[PDB]
């Protein structure tokens, strides 16, 4: 069995295992701020940032045809402090081609280039979307399962508990081809669940980079924080 | 769309909507005790009890072939107060033939007759199993997805937070045929998830009874409480 696992109970500036892109940075307090937090402590608009684990993950064996199952968990908080305009844009966990660089920001969340489906993205992502774009369901925030497109194949509305920490659990089971996602707010006790069929051998390249990305909006104060406190990941490829 | 929903924020003695079977009873404090709690306040061994919603649920239309999606949530607590022997047996949410009566107790959880698979059960169940029987994985407690058999097609170990309230969320999405289950302990923050493919049109009769069942063990003090504090359910059959 070929495995890979990692766990960050908190983040530390200078950590060997994380690539930081765009606006993303790690605070001395141990927080990964995906998008820029200004001097005052307010989130800046027009910001996009990502982090990637430094080692690629083997998701399926192009010789035997075996497919990996994985699990990932992270805790994040989104605070929307402006009364106007509408907050934007959200954060996302993603898996895609290695040597990945940030794509477009705003509603594309630093992961996709435009709003069309393109199998060449070879990317799977689980979004926590805060702004309803032309391709989105109306309810925001929502969790979305994105397969080669920012237009989710399935979404689940969730109520934001402003500024509070949410816990996320994402599992992909290769036998069933089920990607199942859970979001829990300890603060309020709210629990949300969403699941969909994803054929990773068809969707992803055999080796992938895994990461997190966040983005704020395209106009003044269409923004919010996208802070991550911890992140663990584990994958197992049968041999 | 043919729908059915109900929600018990707490239970009330005399409620019109619940059938009580075996040892099950509702306390004036609003708790559904699936298995007998003795005078002292200790759980009795050799107890089996169930509750069923009084109205049947239409799970699939035998004329058009449409299939219902559903969601159910409940909060329960299991307290294992004896040091010896091992605690048993667990509780379960189940969906099966209407006019259902308790089956065997102990490790069969009041739902199945023996340990063999039998398509005639026409029953789907999500168990929270506390005793490792000859057909069980070794880790207990575990959540299990049971399709026409007490021998789960998939299980997920979870650590008991003794006597604490657990929140459960179960969803079945007909399009994907995915049954996805989540268990959260607010007390500790632990989150568990398990999902599997279930073809309800093949498994269940077109009309079903939905219920909860609990059982304690076959020898002195092989027991624990199986208390439920709230239960909601919602199903939608496309037309
Ligand atoms: C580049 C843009 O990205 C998505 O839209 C973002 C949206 O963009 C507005 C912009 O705020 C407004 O000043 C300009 O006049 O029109 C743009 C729409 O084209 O701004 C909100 C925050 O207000 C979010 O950031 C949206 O993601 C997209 O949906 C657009 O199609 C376009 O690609
Ligand atoms: C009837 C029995 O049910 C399951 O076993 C339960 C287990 O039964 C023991 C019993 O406690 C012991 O006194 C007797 O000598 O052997 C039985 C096993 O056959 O008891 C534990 C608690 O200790 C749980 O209640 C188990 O569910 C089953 O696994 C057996 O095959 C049998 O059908
Ligand atoms: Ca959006
Ligand atoms: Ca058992
Ligand atoms: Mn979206
Ligand atoms: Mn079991």
């Amino acid at each position: 069995v070929e495995t890979i696992s990692f766990s960050f109970s908190e983040f530390e500036p200078g950590n060997d295992n994380l690539t930081l892109q765009g606006a993303a940075l790690i605070t001395q307090s141990g927080v990964l701020q995906l998008t820029k937090i200004n001097q005052n402590g307010m989130p800046a608009w027009d910001s996009t940032g990502r982090t990637l684990y430094t080692k690629p993950v083997h998701m399926w064996d192009s010789t035997t045809g075996t497919v990996a199952s994985f699990e990932t968990r992270f805790s994040f908080s989104i605070e929307q402090p402006y009364t106007r305009p509408l907050p934007a844009d959200g954060l996302v966990f993603f898996m895609g081609p290695t040597k990945s660089k940030p794509a477009q920001g705003y509603g594309y969340l630093g992961v996709f280039n435009n709003s069309k489906q393109d199998n060449s993205y070879q990317t799977l992502a689980v979004e926590f979307d805060t702004f309803s774009n032309p391709w989105d369901p109306p309810q925001v925030p929502h969790i979305g399962i994105d397969v080669n497109s920012i237009r989710s194949i399935k979404t689940q509305p969730f109520q934001l508990d402003n500024g509070q920490v949410a816990n996320v659990v994402i599992k992909y089971d290769a036998p069933s081809k089920i990607l199942h996602v859970v979001l829990v707010y300890p603060s309020s006790g709210a629990i949300y669940t969403i699941a969909e069929i994803v054929d990773v051998k068809q969707v992803l390249p055999d080796w992938v980079d895994v990461g997190l990305s966040g983005a704020t909006g395209a106009q003044r104060d269409a923004a919010e924080t996208h802070d991550v406190y911890s992140w663990s990941f584990q994958a197992s490829l049968p041999e």
